[PDB]
DNA sequence: TTGGTTTTTCGTGCCATAGGTTAATGACTTTACAGAGGTTACGTTTACATACATTTGTGAATGTATGTACCATGAACGTACCATAATAGAAAGA
């Protein structure tokens, strides 16, 4: 129990939310946590920055929906959180693996 | 000419110096419970005078008690309506 079951719920934003981004003020209020109600978990817990844990989570949803033989590339990122194709293309310093060769995998 | 590795700023995240509301046991203090002490107005126990009753003798009410000496010699002394048929009894002729 950290800080009245805030991991429990953290997950559950995380899978039932939309593309819609997670930052400070974001999450910040229905979450029931606010900004040290998630700094001590993303120290103990995860101990990674937010801006690239949720990057990092969008590339693992992803890698699916590239495998899944999908025409429309440019609604790729966005259906999963980046805004925009040139943000995403966080894949070159991720993987440093094209984005159509991999798609193409 | 186009995709991707490399590099630098920059707002954002993590760490550290400051300074204030407010949990701690306490010390409170206030209310409540526990201690004896003088006073009140009864409740039980006791003696004493007078009263209804109940216990005695005495004057009247009834009640059996034995008899009355001219002559009195049998009757119901006034009852009563008379229905109808099963079962025996004492005799009489069969």
């Amino acid at each position: 129990t950290i800080s009245a079951q805030v991991i429990d719920t953290i997950v559950e934003w995380i899978d039932d939310n939309l593309h819609q981004p997670l930052r400070i003020d974001d999450i910040a209020r229905h979450a029931g946590y606010s900004k040290w109600h998630l700094q001590r978990l993303f120290l103990q817990y995860k101990g990674e920055s937010l801006g690239r844990y949720i990057r990092e989570r969008k590339l693992l949803l992803a890698a699916r929906d590239l495998r899944d033989t999908d025409q429309r590339v440019y609604d790729i990122c966005l259906k999963y959180g980046f805004d925009s194709q040139q943000t995403f293309t966080v894949f070159t310093r991720t993987f440093n693996q094209p984005p159509g060769a991999y798609r193409k995998e």
